[PDB]
Formats: C-alpha cells, structure tokens, sequence
C-alpha cells in the first residue's frame, strides 16, 4: 500500500546507507533535505550541542534500477520509479586509504 525509495552517500570522511517510506506526498525538496541531513546528522552526533556542525550539500546524484540492471540520471518529481534506489558522490579532503563495507542499516566512522 506504501511506495519507497533508499538513499546513501560516498565521502572518506562519512559512507551512509538509509531506508525511507513514500504516504501520499511524492516531491523533490524531499529527496535534498533527507540526503543532506544524513551526512549533517553524522558530523553532529561527534561533536557535543551549541557548538557549529560544519555546512554539507550534494554535488553529484545517480539513480540505479534493478529491472535494466544498470544506473541512469536522477528525474525530478518522478524519483520514484519502481520504488527506486539513490547513491550520491562527493571527493577527499585528507585519508587517501582504500576502504569497503555496505550493509543494510547506516556504519558510523571508527
């Protein structure tokens, strides 16, 4: 009765795997606030309250559908196409190591 979409996040500093649940509310400022914040929600669990929690955005966003097998260019207002699965990129600042994991709940860094 429910549609749904995932959405995750790729920086050496924070990696993010989320779950969320579609009513009957479909829009894209959606997608923007849910993203953004995982990365925000990382960085302000570390430090105590009161104090900054830096400023994070998105800078490059694919869509990947498992009925094609192959990943496509994210589509505004439409995002949920046959529930639909999100990964969003950003580059390094420092830790130039390699690093793989991904499992269903979100990794908090060691």
């Amino acid at each position: 009765m429910a549609f749904l979409v995932q959405v995750a996040a790729d920086i050496f500093n924070n990696k993010v795997n989320f779950e969320l649940s579609f009513p009957s509310r479909p829009s894209i400022s959606e997608l923007t606030r849910s993203a953004e914040t995982a990365f925000s929600n990382e960085i302000s669990l570390r430090r105590p309250d009161n104090v900054p929690s830096h400023k994070f955005h998105s800078s490059k966003i694919k869509m990947y559908d498992e009925e094609l097998n192959k990943w496509v260019d994210l589509i505004r207002e439409d995002q949920l196409t046959d529930y639909c699965q999100l990964y969003v990129f950003q580059p390094p600042n420092e830790w130039h190591k390699e690093s793989q994991k991904e499992i269903p709940p979100a990794m908090k860094p060691p």
